[PDB]
RNA sequence: AAUUGAAGAGUUUGAUCAUGGCUCAGAUUGAACGCUGGCGGCAGGCCUAACACAUGCAAGUCGAACGGUAACAGGAAGAAG
């Protein structure tokens, strides 16, 4: 149950006396399938180097999120830089409908049946990230009782 | 049981993030045109000039309201084919 997938691979340019020196960047997401998900970025002069150098970063850099069986407990909003993301429980019929790129984090995460949309820029590096922190801030469908009960 | 349902992509930059317009995937149509074209079922068919219109047809019916016979039908004292 490794389960991983890269979301966006891109090229960039550095520019020096001798001209442009190009490079690449991968952005990836690994999840266990039962909560626990992280993303990694990582960049390198050539693509395979970078997509791999990324996968690892994600293995570390990994949060975990309090699911509720196949779905989220309540609805949540996430918002990093220019991306404002919103995703919702959805008493699954099928579900998992969302902006491929946050479908990525959502399935490896293990959510099985949510609807989402991304507002603002769909800049991958900031959505997959806005959603993570999104799922992250999410909270205990029980241990709000922790907070209260008391 | 009976609205229990939401995706994003391309494009300013050497490159970047943002701002932002343009653009695309969708569905829908009383449609036209180019190419092509076998059959059926249900449907639709002047969106323009409330422009103008030849011709037929689109409102008649009742003799159980009435005087009635001109048509075609029988029939009639009776005049006969
Ligand atoms: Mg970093
Ligand atoms: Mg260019
Ligand atoms: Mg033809």
């Amino acid at each position: 149950e490794l389960q991983e997938k890269l979301i966006a691979v891109n090229r960039v340019s550095k520019t020096v006396k001798g001209g442009r020196i190009f490079s690449f960047t991968a952005l990836t997401v690994v999840g266990d399938g039962n909560g626990r998900v992280g993303f990694g970025y990582g960049k390198a002069r050539e693509v395979p180097a970078a997509i791999q150098k990324a996968m690892e970063k994600a293995r570390r850099n990994m949060i975990n999120v309090a699911l509720n069986n196949g779905t989220l407990q309540h609805p949540v909003k996430g918002v990093h830089t220019g991306s404002r993301v919103f995703m919702q429980p959805a008493s699954e019929g099928t579900g998992i409908i969302a902006g491929g790129a946050m479908r990525a984090v959502l399935e490896v995460a293990g959510v099985h049946n949510v609807l989402a949309k991304a507002y603002g820029s769909t800049n991958p590096i900031n959505v997959v990230r806005a959603t993570i922190d999104g799922l992250e801030n999410m909270n205990s469908p029980e241990m709000v009782a922790a907070k209260r009960g008391k």
